[PDB]
């Protein structure tokens, strides 16, 4: 029998594209997906064949949530010139104790409202969300709700704080500092959180606490395995997709009478938005000798590229990652789970929060290189991509990644407790 499941996510794309996924697994099984969540990404949920519903139209009249959503280009382009200048240690130092995302939590009252009025009234089976921090309509509704976690793990574990990029191979005088920071600031979240459980008269819970159920994203052979075990009812989906060679992309006509190899070159929507970001990369890169694939984003139309470069503000890419041979990412956790599973290897440039934990990831686990902004010069960058390109080490890690993300059954696994959990109301 077919189940009716409600999704919903924060505004941002790493947190609606992952639940996306999942929905499409589910759909895929007969089940009806309700997508809860704003205007602007209708086109995307419905093309997915989910059914849309407007946060906005449920909202109280004194949180029309709107007025409180965060002003996403500010943040950005002050990210972008914090890494441009300071060491993530420095990074840190100067926060003063102001943590990454507890601003947001104080903003989400609105949120909360609309999710219960839309529970009330769909009364769906199970819900879904994908949030930066527990709220509390996830354990006032009557029915099981999971969260879905898609950025980099390392907060389920009892280990090294998350969000400060620390390598297992820094020791303990260079990591000292910035995990005392890190901690330090964690409890700005805690305090924050606690105003707005307050408010709903909903006893407090860890911002990462899953009552029955929570699924992270994340893939097996990167998985923090050596901090033991995630908190308590977290399982992995190592990803929602599978491995796709055939494609409809074409190389374009301007880079076929060009030298070297292909690389793809995507910061994410976010990031990407601050244009000087792009610029300070591919400037250097009308010098490397090879061919360059770039998504240019939402203000890619002023990006000056090369001769040796072709870009678009929308590249398929998943199409397009089985035909390049490197990925220049930002570091967000889907970007390298897509370019895992189609065997590429990646130079990660890191931008905000979690991604310097996934790009540390990727360095440590030799399937790539990180560079930072804060030490960026041309030349360093033409030489990662000509050290990844040639390490032959790093080309067979990711290829015995890659190999292990096909044998996966974790989405059988998950789908399974998905629809039990939603049948049974426990586990």
């Amino acid at each position: 029998k077919s189940l009716k499941i409600l999704f919903t996510a924060l505004f941002g794309p790493g947190h609606l594209n992952a639940c996306l996924g999942i929905g499409s697994l589910l759909r895929k099984r007969g089940h009806q997906i309700y997508f809860a969540h704003f205007p602007r990404h209708r086109a995307t949920i419905e093309k997915h064949g989910f059914l849309f519903i407007s946060l906005l139209d449920y909202a109280e009249p004194e949180f029309p949530i709107v007025d409180m959503l965060p002003d996403i280009g500010i943040i950005a382009k002050f990210a972008f010139e914090r890494m441009h200048k300071l060491t993530p240690l420095e990074l840190f130092r100067h926060a003063s104790g102001k943590h990454t995302f507890a601003g947001m939590v104080n903003g989400s009252k609105g949120e909360n409202y609309a999710m219960m009025k839309i529970v009330k009234e769909y009364k769906p089976d199970v819900c879904l969300a994908d949030y930066l921090f527990n709220m509390p309509w996830m354990f006032t509704v009557d029915c099981p709700v999971i969260p879905v976690k898609s950025v980099n793990p390392i907060e389920l574990y009892n280990g090294p704080p998350a969000l400060t990029g620390c390598s297992i191979h820094d020791p303990p005088s260079v990591r000292e500092e910035i995990e005392q920071l890190a901690r330090k600031s964690e409890l700005e979240l805690e305090s924050e959180l606690e105003k707005l459980f307050a408010h709903f008269n909903v006893p407090l819970v860890s911002y990462n606490y899953a009552q029955q159920l929570g699924i992270y994203i994340y893939p097996g052979p990167l998985d923090y395995k050596e901090l033991g075990s995630p908190k308590e009812n977290w399982v992995r989906l190592d990803s929602s997709i599978r491995s796709t060679e055939i494609s409809n992309f074409e190389l374009p006509e301007k880079l076929k009478d060009k030298p070297g190899k292909l690389i793809y070159v995507s910061m994410g929507s976010l990031a990407s938005a601050v244009t000087e970001l792009l610029t300070m990369i591919l400037t250097p890169l009308a010098n490397s000798p090879h061919r360059f694939i770039v998504s240019t984003g939402p203000n890619g139309d002023s990006i000056k590229l090369y001769d040796n470069m072709w870009g678009d503000k929308f590249i398929n890419q998943v199409a397009l990652l089985p035909k390049v041979d490197l990925f220049i990412t930002h570091g967000g956790s889907n970007s390298l789970i897509e370019g895992l599973t189609a065997g590429k290897p990646l130079i990660a440039i890191p931008q905000f929060g979690d991604q310097l934990d996934n790009a540390q990831r990727i360095a440590d686990l030799g399937l790539g290189v990180r560079l930072n902004l804060h030490e960026f010069s041309g030349e360093k960058l033409l030489k990662a991509i000509e050290d990844v390109l040639n390490d032959e080490k790093i080309n067979a890690n990711v290829a015995r990644v890659s190999e292990e993300l096909k044998k996966s059954d974790s989405k059988d696994k998950v789908i399974s407790l998905i629809e039990k959990l939603a049948r049974d109301k426990k586990l």
